[PDB]
């Protein structure tokens, strides 16, 4: 099996804006997050096919990282701060639905999940 491509992350479709609250998720809350020991495994797609982890996208239909996360944040690709906000929570269910509790990349993402909805708690006055 191929790895998918990548998910979309520029689309000039779209319409775009500068947010007090998406400036903020990507100044803060991916800035935090990227720089955590556990990120790493996080920051790009899952490479099923170097991981030779041939059944991942035969259950994971809608993948996501933070790496997708920061280029959709850096290319206007989101209008509204839940669409991030729900991104980065699809990333987090994606590795609890493919990996057993208690597993290594589980105990890894929650650390990170911690981190995100304590930064989420301070998202700043919306416009
Ligand atoms: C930067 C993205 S990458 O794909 O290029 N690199 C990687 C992504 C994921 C990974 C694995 C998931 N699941 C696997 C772990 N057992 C099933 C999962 O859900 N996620 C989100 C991420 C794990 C990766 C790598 C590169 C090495 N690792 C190993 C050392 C790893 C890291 C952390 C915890 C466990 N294992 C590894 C080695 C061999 C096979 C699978 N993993």
């Amino acid at each position: 099996l191929e790895n998918p491509p990548p998910p979309e992350t520029s689309n000039p479709n779209k319409p775009k804006r500068q947010t007090n609250q998406l400036q903020y998720l990507l100044r803060v809350v991916l800035k935090t997050l990227w720089k955590h020991q556990f990120a790493w495994p996080f920051q790009q797609p899952v490479d099923a096919v170097k991981l030779n982890l041939p059944d991942y996208y035969k259950i994971i239909k809608t993948p996501m990282d933070m790496g997708t996360i920061k280029k959709r944040l850096e290319n206007n690709y989101y209008w509204n701060a839940q669409e991030c906000i729900q991104d980065f929570n699809t990333m987090f269910t994606n590795c609890y639905i493919y990996n057993k509790p208690g597993d290594d990349i589980v105990l890894m993402a929650e650390a990170l999940e911690k981190l995100f909805l304590q930064k989420i708690n301070e998202l700043p006055t919306e416009e």
